[PDB]
């Protein structure tokens, strides 16, 4: 059905439909598809789903000029740990990502691969099966009880990375960014949000290191800015973006309770503008809003309103994509895009509305999403959500 | 005359007239008199002006319940360097500050002494006369040409403080805070703004030290937070406040051009809320707005609007006094005091309008200020600006 009690509002008279250029791409509108894990990749191999992934992405690439950021893709085996999310390190994987990049491009939209490394959010048993370590910034703080039980049972203890092992993750990040560009992607987004490895080094609760990768604002951001610097040398700054969640608490990050958290992220945004001055301005900064602190909570659960992402605008002066509970609040978006360099990420509603960009333009109803197939190895709940027309021929009240 | 083309607006229906408690004081309204140097103290001795200072302060303390922050007062001889600003280290000085504190208190208003240390803004010749060093965070960066000529001619070179000399400034800060409280002040404001010593240690352009007082966000804030910590142990946190100017460029500070500047100040605001959690919440944070980047520029000159002070509210959760070009913009104040823990500092217009708080309440015209007696050793331009009544009996159009 459509979202029952929502009152749509057309947004076509707003800057959400003005073109803007991001990197080398000329978006026709500013609604972007933020990275969404769906768990349909194939085990063994972390292969993009050979039966349904081109159609899913082809479908969401339908309104021309859309920026699409893929699911997070693992840069290498040690970076992974979930059997059914895709990676971007092997030939077999790059043969199905090429097919996907081309079909999006057939539709004249654009595609940015999110590079993902799990840290302590990985399942330590999977990793153990495969001979891999269970990594994190430190080893005396664990994500949670379940993860702790899981590592003891796999007998795969959490491991504090050595400098030489951080350096190998910087080697795999560069390779995986060269492989995505070589296969046809328009750019890569570095995932340094949502409690995954890079964010475990940025946060004071998960990073209790004493070396130059922890213990100060400057040392906690170091691994994230080496990765930005190696990928801007490897493939160019117009092909790189950075996702950050300042106030997120998913996967045991501190959020707003750490009184130091605005300084930690202000510092990253400042270094990123330092580089802009020296010529190397990244394509965009992507921010998860505090209005969603964990994406597995229903819209309106875990709004963190003792803090705001607006500080970033004072420091970074380039395009900002913002994501988090914007589809059921077009009144909030209308205000937000009055800013001229703000793009809006719509995540749960791009799952359920393949044609979200026309619905937003025209003010049409929105298809409800089914939270039970967000992760399922099915086509159902993946490629079978209907466009408005189809939902009308289906008679989703209105027939 | 009155400010010719201004259109007053009564503000009595706003939160600028709701009581609020700051430290131990219960302000009857939220317009506060920010620290204003006027150069009427006596040489030798840096004595408060024995003929006109009680009347000036008595006059501005007229509407009951006003918070008054004094002129900056030098904590000790080495902290000074201007002959005619007052200090708070000797018995002769404390005998005239007592008289002043009592007359403000007679009027049932409150008085907070600003503790001041000059660093490189001092005149190096004066200091040389007296046997004093010309201090700063470092010695290979000088404030400007004039200051540089002045030090060479006095042959009083800029000196990088040793740790032991920072420690002696922390001893004099505590003493001068105990002397003001012992003489009757309601509290002290630490001046760590406007390019003076503590702000020379906070800023990356003036602080090129390699030790633990420079070279990182954490080390540049260290001298400012030891001073906060020594005064909260010496006289209690409800008696201490901190003034900061994030975007100021007066006295050669970086302002908005340093891409690191929001992180540097976010970090100070975070440590200040860390302490609040441990019980020791300071009385207030006082911020100079970017709408005035140097106070010797006319209203509307040097507005810095590529940055905002609103980040501080995300981090510090206690009272905030904001100051900077608010008297000719009551429409901006109306919006700003919708926040429930915001006080407004009015500086050039409290010079010229002894009764500013009633004029603001009632929407009356404003007396122009005379910028040539801001610093003069005269009563004229100090205690002879008229109240509205007197300006009407004088016939300042309307008679
Ligand atoms: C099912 C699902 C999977 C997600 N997986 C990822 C991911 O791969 N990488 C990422 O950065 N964010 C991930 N997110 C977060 C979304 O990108 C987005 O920040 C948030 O859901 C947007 O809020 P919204 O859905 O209210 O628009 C995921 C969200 C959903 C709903
Ligand atoms: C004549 C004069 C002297 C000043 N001296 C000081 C001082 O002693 N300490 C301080 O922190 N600010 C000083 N200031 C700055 C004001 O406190 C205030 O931040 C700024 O002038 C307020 O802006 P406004 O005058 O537009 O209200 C001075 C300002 C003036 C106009």
């Amino acid at each position: 059905s459509f979202v029952k009690d929502f009152k749509p509002q057309a947004l076509g008279d707003t800057n959400l439909f003005k073109p803007i250029k991001i990197g080398n791409n000329e978006l026709l509108h500013r609604a972007v598809i933020p990275p969404l894990t769906r768990m349909r990749a194939l085990h063994p191999g972390n292969i993009p789903n050979r039966d349904w992934a081109v159609e899913y992405y082809t479908q969401r690439a339908q309104r021309p000029g859309t920026m699409i950021i893929t699911e997070g893709a693992f840069i290498s085996p040690q970076a992974g740990g979930y059997d059914n999310a895709p990676g971007v390190w092997s030939e077999e994987q790059m043969v199905e990502w090429t097919k996907i990049f081309n079909a999006i491009h057939e539709k004249k939209s654009f595609v940015w691969v999110q590079l993902w490394v799990l840290g302590w959010a990985a399942f330590p048993d999977n990793l153990a099966r495969d001979g891999l370590r269970y990594d994190s910034a430190s080893d005396n703080v664990f994500m949670d009880a379940e993860q702790e039980a899981k590592a003891k049972k796999a007998n795969n203890p959490q491991h504090s990375l050595t400098k030489d092992e951080i350096k190998q993750y910087i080697k795999e990040y560069v390779q995986a960014a060269k492989n995505s560009i070589a296969a046809g992607a328009d750019g890569v987004e570095i995932h340094s949000a949502n409690g995954y490895l890079l964010n475990q080094f940025l946060d004071p609760h998960s990073n209790t290191r004493t070396d130059e990768y922890g213990g100060s604002i400057e040392n906690r951001a170091r691994f994230t800015l080496e990765v930005v610097d190696a990928l801007v040398e490897a493939i160019g700054h117009e092909k790189v973006g950075l996702r950050l969640s300042p106030y997120g608490v998913f996967n045991s990050m501190s959020g707003g309770a750490e009184t130091g958290i605005v300084a930690q992220y202000a510092y990253v945004a400042g270094e990123l503008e330092k580089r802009a001055k020296a010529g190397k301005r990244l394509a965009f900064v992507h921010l998860v809003e505090p209005r969603v602190t964990n994406p597995f909570l229903t819209e309106g659960e875990g709004e963190y309103e003792g803090g705001s992402n607006d500080f970033v605008y004072s420091i970074w002066k380039g395009p900002v994509i913002r994501a988090g509970n914007f589809a059921l609040h077009p009144e909030v978006v209308r205000e937000e895009v009055k800013d001229k360099r703000t793009l809006i990420g719509y995540g749960r509603f791009f799952i359920s509305n393949p044609d979200l960009v026309d619905r937003l333009e025209k003010g049409l109803p929105l298809n409800k999403y089914d939270r039970d197939t967000f992760y399922q190895m099915s086509a159902h709940g993946y490629i079978d959500y209907p466009t408005y027309e189809e939902a009308l021929k289906l008679g989703w009240d209105k027939k």
